């Protein structure tokens, strides 16, 4: 992916929050044009950029286009992260202010990985050898072949491994479920709805079960009603996970499966 080639900029932070990313640009002085790069949360492929001007930070979604070129709204199209970022340190064009000054990565620091992230590779492996039945050669040669295609079919059905993930069962059945044991406020499921990638959000909220519709927009874009947009299941969940933004609360512990 970009972000395996982002790893190689030492202001690419992976996966952080809004949050996390102001800490950074605090950490480095929070002066005019200093800025991060950071994976974007729920645009698959997107990145964001984080910028300190008049001691507050300013966040941009950078969106992978269907030609696979990278831009913010409203803006030009690049052919990297790396290559907007360098375009930006000459030309404001419609941000706050110049990219100025790259915040690096403290040494100790890492790119950070989600959930997703951290079981990938192992589903593309797995794919690879049980789908085309190779053992060796095109085994590791496919993998680096096809990787491109590989990466976005396994981020659109990544989340039926998931142990959120409770797959085609009624809203009667997940109440069921959801109900049995320990009572814990955010113990949830996702469940789909229809076979047309409709999906639900089943959420325990002082002993009550409540359920909030996942709805498909013309983009494919998954929302519960008035949300922000995810491009995955698995980009929802880390996001309710950390902030309840329209939900009576955030999600905790995710619901057994039948074993
Ligand atoms: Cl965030």
């Amino acid at each position: 992916s970009m972000a395996d080639s982002a790893n190689h900029l030492p202001f690419f932070f992976g996966n952080i929050t809004r949050e996390e990313a102001e800490d950074y640009l605090v950490q480095g002085g929070m002066s005019d044009g200093l800025y991060l790069l950071r994976q974007s949360r729920n645009y698959l492929g997107g990145f964001a950029l984080s910028v300190a001007h008049g001691r507050k930070a300013h966040h941009y979604t950078i969106e992978r286009e269907l030609n696979g070129t990278y831009a913010i709204a409203g803006g030009r199209t690049h052919a990297s992260p790396a290559d907007l970022c360098h375009y930006h340190s000459q030309e404001s064009d419609g941000l706050v202010c110049l990219l100025k000054k790259p915040f690096n990565r403290p040494q100790g620091v890492q790119p950070k990985t989600g959930p997703f992230e951290d079981l990938k590779e192992n589903l593309i492996r797995e794919y690879v050898k049980q789908t085309w039945n190779l053992q060796g050669q095109a085994l590791e040669q496919a993998i680096i072949s096809q990787k491109p295609q590989l990466e976005k079919l396994i981020a659109t059905t990544a989340h039926e491994k998931m142990p959120w993930f409770h797959g085609k069962i009624s809203r009667e059945e997940s109440e069921q479920i959801v109900l049995i044991g320990s009572k814990t406020n955010g113990k949830f499921l996702i469940r789909a709805r229809d076979n047309n990638g409709s999906y639900a959000l089943c959420l325990l909220h002082e002993g009550k079960v409540l359920h909030y519709r996942i709805d498909k927009d013309k983009t494919g874009k998954l929302s519960i009603p008035e949300g922000k947009k995810f491009d995955t299941l698995w980009q929802l969940v880390e996001h309710y996970s950390y902030k309840a933004d329209g939900l009576l609360r955030v999600l905790t512990v995710p619901c057994q499966k039948i074993g």
